[PDB]
């Protein structure tokens, strides 16, 4: 397993991050535990979760499933960089005021609930699930600093920010000696490359890690066409993946992709993961296995070496915009 | 004429900015001078130029045309908010001698002196970075700009062709030491190119910069370029961005739908494109690029136009925009 | 016993610092406790340890031995300035699990709780970075240290095996936000190894840090290791730094001339090495490394020694220093 | 000609810096002018001089030689990044108090005398010739900021600093908005590598350029043994080169070096220049041609590509210490 610094900070992380969103809705508790043990054995030390994971009436069950994995002992908590999230609504449409978003009030109650469900006295990387345009950064950093100085959190990260939100957050932190965002968790894969325009350039300038969520675009990139005939699609049958397959242009993009990999004898989920590991500034993908065999597939992807010929072919099927301002001006 | 504050600062500007890029290579000195006179009489107090305008062997020619305009007296200099730019290469077109382009303190020093001499004035009101320079750090840039501010050679600093995050970083760096940051960003924004909506304009609004849109007609493409296609002359639409766009069928189809839609409503295409930008949140105004006195008078009419809800939603249907990031590509 | 301030801060320490690295692997618990009783009896109030001391499968034993010493009551904890360290890997062999070594806020959090538990105390007086960690930035480091300061778990932060510029960067970073910076640097400094004079000690003096010299006998090399090679008696001087040095003919001759020189002046070689450090400008004191009670008594006599200008000049001839940079390699 | 950024700042410089110390005492004015013409023709845009160059009674002659070179028009001043120094006594022996070192008083008088000899209104890179332990950085930066605001200088650089002087200087400048040191000029070559302990690592941390002076160790690395018997006005017959040849251990090193290059068919002056160009953090060497052909030789050196065998062999003869604390502790 390959390791790297999370951006500028002293934390060392595997280049595969174990995403846990499937643990609960799609993967049951015992198989989730087995995937986590296997991730440790493979050397993955960085787990991503969220308070909202679990779905519906079971929002929080993913954190509880990690809670019960830690509670088995065997140094599991001490070996894992534990990341979770605040912002989302923990109830079932419109949230009660200040029971979502990034007000200091919601941060206080959400961290306590997450810490209770995880059965740990601290979160290593506490992440904003989304930018909240209504909460100023001096409020946010007050809230996080209270938790840092109490020992309840160590690091702060962002998710689904714009590039200028990262700049504003970390400049505001720096004014008063505070450690800023250490990482941005953004959507980035072969199908969706617009994080290249500003999010990733800004993350690189401010020395944040970049960890890519839905690195297979919700399963689209892991052989979802091939699997339509055999009914192997689960997550790839809803959400981003199903919407993309319904669109003729996007579907044919995936078709050329699966065909090209057939010619080269490569697995499509592994190529997509390995492709992110080549992108400048990307710490690594947050893999989303539903089975232990999908985790092992991800582990093999971390060792894949893509040829320049495949890389340029993938670029031709899935072009990116590159950085702003050049992406749309000159 | 409608006026507004330039973002957060005390400067008041007309919602039309006179672009001068045509003055020299496309419009001769005499028509250039009459456009500016008509612009002043219309109430336009905000002029944008650059050291490189004039093109080719005549880079600098535009600044000189503005200089001989000012030298006529008549309160012209005192009345005009004068903006020029630094970054471009001023030598032989081709690879620049090191530090004769970009935003080193060295090039800023030599460029502003040469602009002042050609403009024949002792100060520039709005000195703009023509493009982001990823290799010059902001404490170097702001040192160079502040030297000029304290000498009285410039008043305000602005940006052009920045990423939203460059705006944040520039103004956070300026604010740490009590300097006035960027006051405006000059970005490509029109009906055909809306991606400044993702992060440039949101960042500019958060930091209280003016937003002034260059090539607001996409270089002539939205000026009735199809209807006038087989016409001739020195039309800006007959080459560059507008021509290349008309040879792509998808882009060409958009313009066709647009000109047809405006026939149905009795509206001029050039005028609608300007009026449409004036409705966009955070936009100070377009930088209009008249070739002729009559195109300027037409720009002035566009600032009095009131587009209906019906035309706006139809314009959206032809030219959809992405919205802000991250919602534009994530959720 | 002579006392001095630790660099610029209000803390007063004896100029002999008790090192404990031998306590466990080389000196058993009973003799380690006797050595500590006798150090307190001689007025030594400043003890240096580390989480890794104990070796191999017994990393942590040295801290546990101090813990059981403090547990014997008698004002011991209250009387001693207790220093320990974080950075080292606590596991047996091979590369550490990620973030179970080095200076991330994550390892700092877990290392100080394990140290506090082994030491059986609610605070460490001087919490030291065992080594520079080039991968952790200072705003992360000072965040984790400031958490412990405000909780009352540490009082003071120090460095060890830093470069001079790390010292400067650390304390400049702390001072920008009203944090007390590093209060001391623990660096290798003795007759045999003098290159800390190039830049580490100068930076430490500029920033007002104490300087406490580890392996002040160069791992026993300077305590009569050649004589004891035939009489028997080398333990620590049989391995590591000292064994390597004697494997080199030029370094072995330095030691020979050293022991010859002191035979003639009637002086003990370990005592001269300690006393020489006490003369070096900026040096708070040596961290003595006694293996036995009698080696501690020897160290205490060395703190009363006075080395003549003749001896000092002879030692400088045998063991030349580089002096400060840039003069050491340039002019 | 290869160009690079001078450390972190926006200034672009040729990786060969033209040193001028020979111009006056060693190379006459006509050939000095000729060397400068050749340097500019080869694309070198970065010249180093000092107020004291000229030596003895003729301190200032080098700046005067550059002054008359600029006066021959040709876009010369506009094209050259012009660098000189302050610290040295301009009156030889014990200096009148405040007529050497870095007091605000000596800085004021030295820069005016330098600007007059150079016949220019501004110095692009004004460098401290040496650390001055008796002047504090708030006084130095006050003096330099007066010059920046009057437009008499653009950039400040250091020379013969310790690494910790660099950190203290730039931390002090950054505290109050000032651009700190942009470059450090240090003794660094195959024979003298102790800048690797702390000077160069500190420069790299603070984003300083690194330009090495006497990159052939005063001619010692330019073929000095092959040429030891020949007469003439050779730098290698005097100064530090001659002292090293009288030490047996340093002569043997040069012998092995010259012999090694005989077998590979390489020129010793060019190899040493090319070697510095491989060192991480190093902007470039400050070449010290005595003749126009020695300049052409330096230009070829910047195009040489040393092989790993040669690099390993050079490391065997000329071992470096590496960074502190590892170089002496662990
Ligand atoms: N910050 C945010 O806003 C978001 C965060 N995340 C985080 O990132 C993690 C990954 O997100 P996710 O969408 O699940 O990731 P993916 O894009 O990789 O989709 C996961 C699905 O892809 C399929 N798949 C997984 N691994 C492989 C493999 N080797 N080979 C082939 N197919 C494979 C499975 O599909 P199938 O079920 O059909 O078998 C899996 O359920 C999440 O667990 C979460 O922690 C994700 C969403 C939003
Ligand atoms: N209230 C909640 O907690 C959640 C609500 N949803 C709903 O699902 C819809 C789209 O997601 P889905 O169809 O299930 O699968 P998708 O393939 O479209 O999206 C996959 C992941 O993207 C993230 N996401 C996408 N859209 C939203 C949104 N409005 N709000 C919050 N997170 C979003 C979620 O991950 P992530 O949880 O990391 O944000 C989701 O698991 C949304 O309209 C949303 O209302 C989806 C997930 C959580
Ligand atoms: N910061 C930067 O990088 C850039 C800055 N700019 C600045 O922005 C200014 C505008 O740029 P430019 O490309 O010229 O802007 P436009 O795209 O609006 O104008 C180009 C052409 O549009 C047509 N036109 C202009 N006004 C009208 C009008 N009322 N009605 C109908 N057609 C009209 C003319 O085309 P035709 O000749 O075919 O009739 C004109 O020559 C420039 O002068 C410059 O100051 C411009 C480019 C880059
Ligand atoms: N053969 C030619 O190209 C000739 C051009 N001109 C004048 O040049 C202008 C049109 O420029 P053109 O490039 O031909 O067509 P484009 O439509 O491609 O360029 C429009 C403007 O965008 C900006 N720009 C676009 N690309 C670049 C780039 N690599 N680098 C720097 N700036 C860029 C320039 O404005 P900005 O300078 O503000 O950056 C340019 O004037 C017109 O004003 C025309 O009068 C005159 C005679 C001949
Ligand atoms: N920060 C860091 O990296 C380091 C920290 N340290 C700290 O510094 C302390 C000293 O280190 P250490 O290497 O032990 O110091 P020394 O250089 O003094 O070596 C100790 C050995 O020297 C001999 N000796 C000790 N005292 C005398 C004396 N009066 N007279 C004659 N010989 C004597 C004994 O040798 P013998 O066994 O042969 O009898 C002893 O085991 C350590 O305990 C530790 O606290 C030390 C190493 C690294
Ligand atoms: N702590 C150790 O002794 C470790 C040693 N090693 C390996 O053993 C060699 C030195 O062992 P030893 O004979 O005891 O050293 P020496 O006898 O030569 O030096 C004595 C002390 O120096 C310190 N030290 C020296 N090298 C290292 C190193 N890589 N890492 C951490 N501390 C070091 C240790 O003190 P202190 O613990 O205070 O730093 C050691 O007690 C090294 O080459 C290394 O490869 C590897 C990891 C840890
Ligand atoms: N900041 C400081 O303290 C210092 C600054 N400097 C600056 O650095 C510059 C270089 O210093 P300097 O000592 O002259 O550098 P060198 O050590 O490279 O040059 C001295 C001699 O090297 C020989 N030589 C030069 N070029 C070549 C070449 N291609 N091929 C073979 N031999 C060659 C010549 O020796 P020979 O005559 O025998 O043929 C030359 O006179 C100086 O001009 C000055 O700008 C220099 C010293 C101190
Ligand atoms: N002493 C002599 O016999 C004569 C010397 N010269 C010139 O002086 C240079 C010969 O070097 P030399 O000084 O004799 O001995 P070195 O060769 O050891 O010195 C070479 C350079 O290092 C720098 N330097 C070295 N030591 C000192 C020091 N105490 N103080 C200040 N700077 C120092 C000087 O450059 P920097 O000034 O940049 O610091 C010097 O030019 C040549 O450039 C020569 O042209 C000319 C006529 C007679």
């Amino acid at each position: 397993m390959e390791y790297t610094q999370l951006g500028r900070i002293g934390l060392k992380v595997s280049r595969l991050v174990l995403g846990t969103m499937n643990f609960g809705p799609t993967t049951d508790e015992a198989e989730s535990h087995a995937i986590m043990d296997a991730a440790l054995d493979a050397g993955i030390n960085f787990f991503d979760t969220a308070n909202v994971y679990g779905w519906g009436e079971n929002k929080g069950r993913t954190e509880e499933i990690l809670g019960s994995w830690f509670a088995q002992g065997g140094d599991r908590r001490d070996k894992v960089v534990l990341a979770t999230k605040v912002y989302g609504n923990m109830g079932l449409g419109p949230a009660w005021p200040n029971h979502d978003k990034l007000s200091a009030l919601n941060i206080r109650r959400s961290v306590d609930a997450s810490l209770k469900r995880l059965g740990t006295d601290h979160i290593d990387l506490y992440q904003f699930h989304h930018v909240d345009r209504d909460t100023p950064w001096d409020e946010i950093w007050q809230a996080m600093d209270v938790l840092v100085r109490q020992g309840k959190i160590l690091y702060v990260g962002s998710s689904n920010f714009a590039g200028w939100n990262i700049a504003q957050a970390n400049e505001t932190a720096a004014r008063h000696g505070r450690l800023g965002l250490v990482s941005e968790q953004c959507l980035y894969n072969l199908c969706e490359r617009r994080a290249e325009m500003e999010v990733v350039p800004a993350a690189r300038e401010y020395g944040l890690g970049v960890i890519a969520w839905s690195p297979l675009h919700g399963g689209l990139l892991g052989g979802a066409i091939r699997k339509e005939q055999e009914g192997g699609n689960r997550r790839a049958a809803s959400g981003r993946a199903a919407d993309a397959l319904k669109d003729p242009q996007q579907r044919e993009q995936i078709q050329r992709y699966e065909d090209l990999l057939d010619k080269h004898g490569l697995e499509p989920g592994e190529v997509a993961l390995a492709w992110l590991l080549t992108r400048p500034g990307v710490t690594g993908p947050i893999v989303g296995p539903r089975t232990a065999d999908q985790l092992a597939s991800a582990v093999r992807a971390a060792e894949l070496t893509l040829t320049d010929e495949v890389l340029t072919a993938l670029d031709e099927i899935f072009p990116g915009p590159g950085p702003s301002p050049e992406a749309f001006a000159w």
